[PDB]
């Protein structure tokens, strides 16, 4: 479950694990750059969970790498994608394209409990 | 909970967290390159899980990543491990090994909720 | 849910999923070059649980990258963090700071099913 607004997220299909992410404007990354590509998606979870922010396969073929991409359950601002290029050539990404996507985790990160010599 | 088959997938302890995927046949990865590996593993998850292909310890340390690794519920065919060498030594993979592991999750991407303006 | 012991693990927030690792003692790492970074943390999670050690927003944008990061529910040593500088410039990590979060999950990589060939 979640909430989101942003006209850079598109709606899933229910086989899906994610939600496609959209590149905002055409940009170019060199090999070996890094670039942190702006989105205005705003996310809001249930308590205990997170938004995990990671590669589609079309892209992670042509060596680019999502990395980061942990979204807390307290952040209130836009996603931010943290993109390498690990591969051996120049990546171009157009205006539109999906090049992320988002999928929603829960975690158990919590109530700590005494640990067992046994 | 899964179904699987392929012979390039090995059964598992109960206190480990994924199954071995196993190398189809000797192959050197070159220093920044990049490389698709078939498997002849198919699997079937129920509603709202997905699998997650991620990295083993060995590998890791030599500077093997897998990237991508997204198997989600609607897909039908063979999983492909796309493996980028990020390290600083040619990296070679020999028939049989295991070379990344297969991680069975539930996601909760799905059930939009309005947002809350509070 | 879990236990764990060390003095490189930091209390966490509950809106935060993860909790923060520190770095033991200063260190460089140059460009494209690997470094397994040593933790005194040891963790004991529930059965069908694992620890999944990834990356922060800080030091990602600077090219760090995580990987391997997955502590089987039967581990008993001390986490390991894997690190590789795929960024375009040296990397100074100081004592003390954080360097990376431990996320506790749960899989379902078990009870494996017949195959529907419907
Ligand atoms: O790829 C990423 C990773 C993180 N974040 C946002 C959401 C997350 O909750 C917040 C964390 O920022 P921080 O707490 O200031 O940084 P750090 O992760 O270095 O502790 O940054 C992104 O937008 N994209
Ligand atoms: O490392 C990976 C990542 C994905 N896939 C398969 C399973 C996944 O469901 C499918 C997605 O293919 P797509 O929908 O055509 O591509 P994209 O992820 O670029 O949207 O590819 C793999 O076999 N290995
Ligand atoms: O980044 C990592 C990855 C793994 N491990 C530890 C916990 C995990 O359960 C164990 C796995 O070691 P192994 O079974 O000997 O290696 P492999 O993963 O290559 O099968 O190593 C770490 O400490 N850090
Ligand atoms: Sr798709
Ligand atoms: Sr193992
Ligand atoms: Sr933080």
């Amino acid at each position: 479950m979640l909430a989101y607004q942003g006209t850079q997220i598109k709606e899933k299909r229910d086989e899906d694990a994610g939600f496609d992410l959209c590149v905002p404007y055409d940009i170019m990354i060199p090999v070996s750059d890094t670039k942190i590509i702006p989105t205005d998606v705003k996310i809001q979870v249930p308590p205990n969970s997170f938004g995990w922010v990671t590669g589609k396969s079309s892209m992670a073929k042509q060596g680019l790498l999502i990395n980061g991409g942990i979204i807390d359950e307290g952040y209130t601002g836009e996603i931010q994608v943290i993109c390498t290029n690990i591969g051996k050539s120049n990546i171009k990404l157009i205006e539109g394209q999906k090049f992320a996507q988002l999928i929603i985790l829960q975690h158990h990160s919590n109530s700590r409990q005494p640990w067992d010599e046994n």
